[PDB]
């Protein structure tokens, strides 16, 4: 895809919050963006149609491809993404609903960032339980039908996924940290 | 082709509308959208191309894929989020001029239940259609085909059944929140009387 205007909103957002929240997260979630579109979205590309599988057997290269990719990352990133944007949006929509007519601005602000804290814990461990690790092999074999006994599969760009996975997970890592010491820094307030 | 200047066309109709129909309900649909455009609809790409018989007749695939695919999936969404969408537009726009007008009320009540009533209508149709034309949420990895000029009966494979199972289930989940919010308004507006 690409985009005509985000700095408008992103500068609307950018208001009432806290110093880290006003710009870590903030950078850290345009970062996670930019590698998304520019640069990893078309590393994906050809993810089956240069799957290969050694076997003459019509449509085992269909079932064997969809057995060990469920879901490819790139739509796992995107749907993450969308999640953990959405508490960020509404709180600007709740504001606008009290504005047209302080412990419920305090609530609210509060509650959202135990959401983030929750939806990206949670979407890394879909990333380890289902690819089992964060390392793409060269290698599948797969035995499910119509393939007869084991066929040998080979991954398209199994070093460059590789390297995007590790990176969109470290930046995870660090936004999670960050909520967390942001989110202490409140409650000694009470 | 891609998003334009709709944040002014949100910016405009959200305004004058029930608490939680003037964000839930909104935040809700915008979530439909981008589902939709930034990740679902390269899913379905090569829904075709990938499209696998085995059989060497000619023409066997093409009859056998537009038997079991009469409208694709991401096709169905794209006319329910239009029809969805419109009542909502039209009511909004009708409240204008007078807003405009009164700087220079029960008519709409029967109005705006009218626009409320309809969503319910459109959004039980597109999920009643999904269920009997395509038998079930869960899509399977192999479809047997007899239609002519397939010979006795074939094999065709179908591309990423999984992943599209993801996303059917998804979507509908969402559809049936909204019905949900949908009714609550009704409830609301039909106890004043």
């Amino acid at each position: 895809m690409d985009w005509g205007t985000l700095q408008t909103i992103l500068g609307g957002v950018n208001k009432h919050s806290t110093s880290i929240g006003k710009i870590w997260l903030t950078v850290l979630f345009i970062f996670r963006i930019m590698i998304l579109v520019v640069a990893a979205k078309e590393v994906w590309g050809d993810e089956q149609a240069d799957f290969v599988c050694n076997t003459l057997q019509p449509g085992c290269k269909n079932v064997c491809y969809d057995h060990y990719f469920p879901i490819s990352h790139i739509r796992l990133w995107a749907l993450q993404l969308i999640f953990v944007s959405t508490p960020a949006l509404l709180v600007a929509m709740h504001v606008a609903y009290r504005r047209h007519e302080e412990g419920s601005l305090w609530w609210t602000y509060t509650s959202s960032i135990f959401f983030r804290v929750i939806f990206e814990a949670a979407f890394m461990y879909v990333f380890y339980v289902m690819y089992d690790g964060f390392s793409m092999q060269r290698l599948v074999k797969c035995n499910a039908w119509p393939c007869p006994n084991t066929v040998d599969c080979f991954v398209s760009r199994p070093t460059e996924k590789t390297v995007f996975t590790v990176f969109m997970i470290a930046v995870s890592g660090i936004c999670i940290l960050l909520n967390v010491t942001e989110l202490c820094y409140l409650l000694i307030r009470y």
